[PDB]
């Protein structure tokens, strides 16, 4: 495995949708089960989403990276109140993030 530009990006990215609380992220939701989403949710984005700007090149700072995944999880608590699996989920895999970036030298 060489070391590459973008290597601590995908990395994290591998890790997140590896980990077990990344299932209210790996999608946008449906607007079907979720109907009032998209009113309410200005900006939504999810882990698909950042894998492929990652992909195609699209960010020129770990900044921009971080706070894609930072809006990831505020429109997660924005939508879903704490008492939610969804919100517990979000949780601890927001505590992950912060904890594998900065070993990858993310910050």
């Amino acid at each position: 495995g060489g070391v590459h530009e973008l290597s601590a990006f995908e990395q994290l990215v591998v890790e997140l949708v590896r980990h077990d609380d990344s299932w209210p992220f790996l999608k946008l939701v449906s607007k079907i089960q979720v109907p009032d989403y998209y009113d309410i949710i200005k900006k939504p984005i999810a882990l698909n989403i950042i894998r492929e700007k990652v992909n195609k090149c699209e960010y020129k700072l770990a900044s921009e990276f971080i706070d894609d995944i930072e809006l990831m999880f505020s429109n997660c608590f924005e939508y879903n109140p704490r008492n939610t699996s969804e919100a517990k989920a979000g949780t601890r895999l927001q505590a992950f993030f912060h904890i594998q970036a900065q070993k990858l030298g993310l910050h």
